[PDB]
């Protein structure tokens, strides 16, 4: 009954528009196999679709916004997209039906409206690219009655082993066709529908707008050659019509031109199932995905004042949406040094200088091919899985859908190699190495990430304990089912644990540090002299200069974590030689964590190095990582220093500002410099964190209840308001808000874990 509920979940959740790099395409939980994508512009000129063709997904003044309105990746749901250059309000409705034995059949709509500004007249031309790579596999577009390409329907037929026999339609549409009176509609026809089917080398059909482009001037090419010039040009529209060649191939280029508003279908339809899907079929499916993402959003996103309004109902959902909305399935190589050079061992002082060698070595292969299913931090900017950020991703997921949640972390867990490493940023594949520059692809054993994914399991746990519906819970609601899946992973978080003390291990025995446990000490590799990427906060100030013996209580605090995680799941599997193992290493923590790290003079937490005459110094920056014991539920309820901790966290003049609370204190003298990352703005993962934690202590009897009450609803607030106020001006959710202003500022569309807010508002930890 596991093998049966995840053959079912497999079939469920299969195919998707599972590509969030780019505005609107498709592609299914397989690495080589069939995907589409959706590309439009608006032709004025002879020389102006080029720049105005839209397909990646970017973020510039010519796009007013874009992104999901409703979303489940096992039914589908609806996208706007609204095109500033191109003047058009695009609507992408995309539905699944499930049947058959390759994963169901989809459908989608494209339509568009232009927007006021454009001229009635605005020629638009539109594609819908397709791509099929495999050995043994086939797609041919059938041919047209007519000359020169198609009045009504393109039919493509395929085999695949993955997916058996289908055949995926593109609709005739409804809307205008401009005609052209040119000479060269004797040749080409007055404008219709074209198909072209092309094939090239499997590894570079992802490259869609080369490939269209190369089409396009070959087109352009064959007009000069023929006489066709500035005497007497054709209609632009008409010199980007590519001249129809329909056949077999594994590319088919399906283009449309439209006069105004348009619309037209994608219908794929699994010949493993029954009846094909038709126009009708999509109408009723989208209608009633709609009612049931109703139902479960008031269901699982419950907003509890004083958020109960509509305005706040409507904030949520595009949160939401986008959060889960910007799923994607990936495969492909990665880029990795698997050199093992000594010098990442970091065990000099001037370390950097010596890693920085080692890279100039470049020893980093491509290795895999790996996949990997899993949510985003940003389409435009970072449309691939970050370790950490998924941890965040994935705790308002789990709501909505448990079952979901745990492929996800399968999918993250099943990249981990031998020694326990999973690398912090997954870039799979030519494609997704397109959207990031050559410096950062290389990924580096000796670099971790903080293990935020441990959250959702221990969420996971606290429920276990105490057919799309039946799905999405099936794995809490089957004990048997959810027990064998934490069996399967324990090992590997187990692993991870163990790599964490194997790599990221602090210098205690070799200084002069006294200490509860001799064992006990983080610190991340990875660091260089204004940075630490490994613990996610970029550029919080760190023990200047960086140094063997430093220390990082935000790691020490998440092995911490990773403990707690630990026991709770191995005394649910009966590990009982470990979990005694567990015990007495959190035990230790606990200790150490005020050992090493404590500042009774500063009032919280703080990292630590070695002086110049080799003596163990606490490095005080009042701000995020100073809270970071609180912040990962490790301390005691009744315990002095979570009330001095409540005293810094609501403390106006460092760390509370009307918009939450920043990442580093107005009183630090970083306050406010270099790149300014994470050195005051508020950052929405590091609240949520805080807000739960408050929660915690204020649902419970203890000499704080009363204090963590008022703070938790003015944070809470404070957050949520932010957040929302920015949505309602801007359209976006910001990476990060500015504590002076409350204006969002560095990268939109970050959904991304900004989305936790849904889970603030819906509140009842
Ligand atoms: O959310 C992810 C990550 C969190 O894990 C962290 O915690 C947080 O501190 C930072 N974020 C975000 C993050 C920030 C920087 C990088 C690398 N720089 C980089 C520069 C330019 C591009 N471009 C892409 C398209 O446009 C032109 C070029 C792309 C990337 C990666 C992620
Ligand atoms: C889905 O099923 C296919 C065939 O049974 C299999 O190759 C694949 O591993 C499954 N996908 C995963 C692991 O998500």
């Amino acid at each position: 009954l596991h093998s049966e509920i995840g053959r079912l979940n497999n079939q469920s959740l299969l195919w998707g528009p599972y590509r969030p790099n780019i505005y609107f395409g498709t592609r299914p939980r397989i690495g080589k196999s069939l995907m589409t994508g959706l590309m439009w512009g608006k032709i004025e000129s002879y020389t102006d679709f080029q720049h105005t063709v839209r397909y990646t997904c970017e973020q510039n003044e010519g796009m007013k916004g874009y992104g999901w309105d409703e979303y489940d990746p096992r039914r589908g749901g609806i996208q706007s997209i609204h095109d500033i250059q191109n003047g058009l309000d695009i609507t992408t409705s995309f539905v699944k039906i499930p049947g058959g034995a390759h994963g169901g059949s989809w459908a989608a709509r494209i339509k568009g409206t232009l927007n006021d500004d454009a001229p009635k007249d605005q020629k638009t031309i539109v594609v819908f690219y397709v791509s099929q790579e495999g050995e043994n596999s086939e797609l041919e577009a059938v041919p047209s009655e007519n000359e020169f390409g198609y009045e009504g329907d393109v039919i493509l037929k395929g085999r695949s082993e993955a997916l058996g026999n289908y055949k995926l339609v593109v609709t005739k549409g409804k809307g205008v066709i401009p005609q052209s009176d040119h000479d060269l509609s004797r040749l080409r026809g007055p404008g219709q529908t074209v198909v072209q089917s092309l094939t090239y080398p499997d590894e570079v059909l992802w490259q869609a707008k080369p490939i269209l482009f190369q089409q396009l001037k070959a087109g352009i090419d064959w007009l000069v050659e023929n006489k066709y010039d500035v005497a007497d040009p054709p209609p632009p529209w008409q010199v980007y019509l590519l001249a129809n060649k329909p056949g077999s191939g594994n590319v088919h280029i399906v283009q449309k031109v439209f006069e105004g508003d348009f619309e037209f279908d994608i219908l794929f339809s699994s010949e493993s199932a029954g009846k094909e899907v038709t126009s009708k079929d999509l109408e009723r499916e989208v209608k009633q995905a709609t009612e049931v993402f109703g139902e479960r959003f008031a269901r699982v996103f419950d907003l509890k004042a004083p958020f109960q309004g509509d305005n706040y109902k409507k904030f949520g959902k595009s949160m939401f949406s986008n959060l889960i909305g910007g799923i994607g399935y990936f495969y492909g190589h990665s880029l990795v040094d698997r050199s093992y050079a000594p010098e990442y061992d970091e065990e000099n002082e001037g370390f950097w200088e010596d890693a920085a060698e080692a890279r100039a070595r470049h020893q980093e292969a491509l290795e895999g091919p790996y996949e990997l299913f899993t949510s985003i931090p940003s389409r435009p900017f970072f449309p691939r899985g970050f370790l950490w950020d998924e941890g965040f991703h994935l705790l308002p997921i789990a709501d909505w859908d448990i079952d979901l949640a745990l492929e996800i972390i399968k999918s993250w867990y099943n990249l981990m190699d031998e020694d326990g490493w999973i690398a912090r940023e997954q870039i799979l594949g030519a494609e997704a190495r397109s959207k990031v520059p050559k410096e950062f692809q290389t990924q580096y054993p000796h670099y971790a990430n903080p293990p935020t994914l441990f959250l959702v399991l221990d969420n996971f746990v606290e429920r276990l304990r105490k057919l799309d519906e039946t799905l999405s819970t099936a794995s809490v609601d089957n004990p048997e089912v959810g027990l064998e899946y934490l069996r399967r992973l324990y090992p590997l978080l187990r692993r991870q644990f163990d790599w964490f003390r194997k790599t990221q291990a602090g210098d205690i025995k070799s200084y002069d540090r006294e200490a509860y446990s001799t064992k006990e000490a983080y610190r991340w590799r990875g660091r260089t002299v204004s940075h630490c990427l490994t613990s996610g906060l970029d550029d919080y100030p760190r023990p200047q200069p960086p140094h063997p013996g430093e220390l990082h209580v935000d790691l020490m605090s998440w092995v911490g974590v990773m403990v707690k995680s630990l026991i709770s799941i191995g005394s649910l599997l009966g590990a009982t030689e470990d979990v005694e193992f567990y015990t007495k290493v959190l035990d230790a923590i606990e200790h150490n964590l005020d050992d090493l790290h404590w500042s009774e003079k500063e009032g919280c937490y703080c990292d630590a190095t070695i002086d110049e005459f080799e003596e163990h110094k606490l490095v005080c920056h009042k701000g995020y990582i100073s809270l970071f014991p609180f912040l990962t539920g490790l301390l005691k309820p009744d315990s002095p220093k979570l009330g001095k901790l409540l005293a810094l966290i609501g403390d106006e003049s460092e760390l509370w500002s009307p918009y939450g609370l920043r990442s580093l204190s107005k009183k630090d003298e970083f306050y406010g410099t270099a790149e300014n990352y994470w050195r005051s703005p508020v950052w929405i993962n590091i609240n949520y964190l805080a807000i739960v934690q408050l929660y915690n202590i204020a649902t419970q009897d203890g000499p704080y209840k009363e204090t963590a009450r008022d703070l938790y609803t003015r944070l809470r607030k404070n957050i949520v308001e932010t957040v929302y106020r920015n949505w309602e001006e801007t359209g976006f959710a910001w990476e990060q808000y500015n504590p002076e202003t409350g204006k969002g500022q560095r990268t939109q569309h970050f959904t991304g874990w900004t989305s936790l807010v849904v889970k603030i508002m819906s509140g009842h930890h």
